């Protein structure tokens, strides 16, 4: 059968938690494939039913500054190095559904936070009152599996394909930040308690949320770089976000305001200290394998302390 295969720079540098996907956009599809078939094989999915699920959650992200199929791919790729490198941790249903969840965790993307679609009173928020944005990207990934010729999972029975889109339902969910705290504080006590049981399905669920947020903060976690010029694209959506709420007659969180620009290397240490560090200091903790991610999110502060220090 027909293997996808990456040039040499590639084929090595896709295994490790650092790699960036470059900037061609044409390759994404293919690296992709080829990582689904690497972690979970060449029979999980038909290839012509895939590439089409592919280019149809593709033409579904908007072209925003971060939110944006870009992140989508970089995403998978990180879960795909976890998968990788914890490879019988997992069931097969697993390693179907979170490359997929990752490929589809912020489906339509608008660039606008849960706070901002509350308050400009957005349709989504009277359908989704909690994790609005999160409802509805799972909601879009519903529908994409629904059109013709798209159902990658035909090949699984009622009660798996039920159970694959639970796996995928529920690591789109924890992807909401506002759930991530609690999340880890639970597991970080079942960890330090030793209660934690990876046969207990809710235990598993509470891991797989925040392989979740692992992964979707794993910009912090890339070489010095790409992390500080993602930043970049990440404040350019928040300021936008920030300007909208001054044309609703609302004064942004400081994050938001792009009149503080000057504090974004002190907020970016605030949010290494209080979200990612303890986010990959946990994962390490529970997935020793997982380590690369806390040693690097730990360099790349370490590069914004040398901001700060004018050293940058
Ligand atoms: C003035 C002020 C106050 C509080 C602030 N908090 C931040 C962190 C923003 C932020 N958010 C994220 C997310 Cl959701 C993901 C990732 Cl991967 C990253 C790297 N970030 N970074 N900046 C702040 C500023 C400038
Ligand atoms: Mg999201
Ligand atoms: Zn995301």
């Amino acid at each position: 059968l027909m293997q996808f295969t990456l040039p040499v720079r590639l084929c090595k540098e896709i295994e490790l938690f650092h790699f960036d996907i470059g900037p061609f956009e044409n390759m994404w599809p293919g690296i992709f494939v080829y990582m689904v078939h690497r972690s979970c094989g060449t029979s999980c999915f038909e290839l012509e039913k895939l590439c089409r699920f592919i280019m149809s959650v593709k033409k579904n992200y908007r072209r925003v500054p971060y939110h944006n199929w870009k992140h989508a791919v970089t995403v998978a790729h990180c879960m795909y190095a976890i998968l990788q490198n914890n490879h019988t941790l997992f069931t097969d249903l697993e390693r179907k559904g979170l490359l997929i969840a990752c490929l589809c965790h912020d489906l339509d993307h608008r660039g606008f936070s849960n706070s901002y679609l509350q308050k400009f009173d957005h349709p989504l928020a009277a359908l989704y009152s909690t994790s609005t944005m999160e409802q509805h990207h799972f909601s879009q990934t519903v529908s994409i599996l629904q059109l013709e010729g798209h159902n990658i999972f035909s090949t699984l029975s009622s009660s798996e394909y039920e159970q694959v889109l639970e796996i995928i339902r529920k690591a789109i969910i924890a992807t909401d930040l506002a759930l991530y705290f609690g999340n880890r504080k639970q597991l970080e006590e079942m960890y330090q308690t030793g209660s934690l049981n990876l046969n207990n399905q809710s235990h598993r669920d509470r891991v797989i949320g925040l392989m979740m947020t692992a992964c979707d903060l794993c910009s912090v976690t890339k070489l010095w770089p790409v992390t500080k010029l993602t930043a970049n694209d990440i404040y350019a959506e928040f300021w936008a976000e920030g300007d909208e709420m001054k044309k609703l007659g609302i004064q942004p969180i400081p994050m938001m305001d792009r009149d503080k620009k000057d504090e974004v290397p002190q907020g970016q240490l605030g949010f290494y200290n209080a979200v990612a560090i303890p986010c990959y200091t946990t994962l390490t903790q529970i997935l020793p394998p997982t380590e690369p991610l806390l040693k690097a999110c730990r360099d790349n502060l370490s590069q914004w302390e040398k901001v700060i220090r004018g050293e940058e």
